[PDB]
């Protein structure tokens, strides 16, 4: 990809099937191309660049904690992540790193563990810029926003448990969760990170499952929904160059169905809600698209989408149960349970969001 490019507006959902120069995407290994260039592009204008794994990385386990070390050109910190093992199951257990804990039922048969996204990337409010154990080895200015900073603190969590299998953890096995805030946080980990093999992004909304163009415009016809433009001013989540396009994101050459899209052809399933200021039709219509993807691979039902109704924020509904548990037992625990789940009150819109096809990659 040319380090200048000159952006272009378009007021559609990107076409996720062409790349950015207008090649066409026609077989899998070049969809691959596509989604390192949509990684690509994401850095650049939105989350910021994703460090690759430090010089120096060493790890130990005692108690239920592990204990995770990384340096990187003369400066190096360290933190930790708290385990709690399943009742059920045969160790080593797959597991699911939930950011600050997540706000989903332990799976059976699944280990937990508690990431505190927080020590790694701080967000207290916009004040929290530029600090954290990321930054404390990146430096206070580098571009990464912090949900790319957790993104990287997950891979070292991964590459931490591949090095102590004391921990008793399935690194070939590994999920990850968070919700609200830390739900868009899911996501990008998800995005970032392939060796997580299932994705649960929990009511994410603006900066998660939410496409940046939907949102804006149910802005603009009066819905009380979070967007581009006011989100940025609560958290340094995302880069201080994603500054400069809230205001105008029809210029970028991507929206979150394409963030979404770098998990396939993995597991992904987005545990959404109705509650008007995430934006559940914008998330159903960005989610629609990015779903295109698996599709395109041939996998549809690697990726589930479910808004039922509304209920508390974070409180994982029992109406979802047994669609979470579908994509735990097959993702998490190598079963061939049904995962056909796609669904939202609220309409998609394809038609008015969705100018182009999808194509059966070979």
């Amino acid at each position: 990809l040319p380090g200048s490019i000159t952006l272009r507006s378009n007021a559609k959902l990107n076409d996720l099937f062409t790349m950015f120069n207008g090649d066409k995407v026609t077989t899998k290994d070049k969809f691959s191309c596509r989604q390192a260039e949509m990684s690509e592009l994401i850095q650049r204008y939105e989350l910021g660049t994703l460090p690759g794994r430090p010089s120096t990385l060493t790890a130990s386990f005692s108690g239920n904690t592990l204990t995770i070390n990384c340096g990187e050109a003369g400066k190096s910190i360290s933190f930790t992540v708290t385990i709690t093992y399943p009742s059920s199951g045969t160790a080593p257990y797959p597991a699911i790193i939930g950011y600050g804990g997540g706000s989903l039922p332990a799976p059976a048969g699944v280990a937990m563990i508690n990431f505190n996204n927080d020590n790694i990337a701080a967000q207290v409010n916009t004040g929290s810029r530029g600090q954290g154990k990321f930054y404390d080895l990146y430096g206070s200015s580098h571009s990464a926003g912090a949900m790319t900073a957790w993104a990287w603190g997950v891979s070292r969590v991964i590459d931490a448990l591949e090095l102590v299998p004391g921990a008793r953890i399935d690194t070939t096995k590994i999920g990850v969760t968070g919700c609200s805030r830390n739900g868009k946080g899911a996501m990008v980990a998800g995005a970032f990170e392939k060796r997580i093999v299932l994705t649960l992004p929990q009511e994410s909304g603006a900066g998660g499952s939410a496409c940046w163009r939907i949102s804006d415009y149910l802005k603009s016809q009066g819905a009380n929904i979070q967007t581009a433009s006011e989100i940025i001013g609560e958290d340094p989540w995302f880069s201080t160059t994603f500054n400069s396009y809230v205001n105008q994101v029809p210029v970028l050459p991507f929206d979150h169905h394409s963030l979404a899209a770098l998990i396939a052809p993995r597991g992904l399933f987005v545990i959404d809600n109705n509650i008007d200021w995430l934006g559940p039709q914008s998330c159903f219509g960005c989610m629609t698209a990015a779903h295109m993807a698996w599709q395109a691979l041939g996998v549809s039902d690697h990726m589930g989408y479910s808004q039922i109704g509304a209920h508390a924020h974070c409180a994982f509904p029992s109406n979802q149960q047994s669609q979470l548990t579908a994509f735990v037992q097959k993702f998490l625990l190598g079963q061939s349970t049904n995962t056909a789940i796609f669904q939202s009150d609220f309409s998609a819109n394809q038609s008015q969001w969705i100018d182009w096809t999808t194509p059966t990659l070979s």
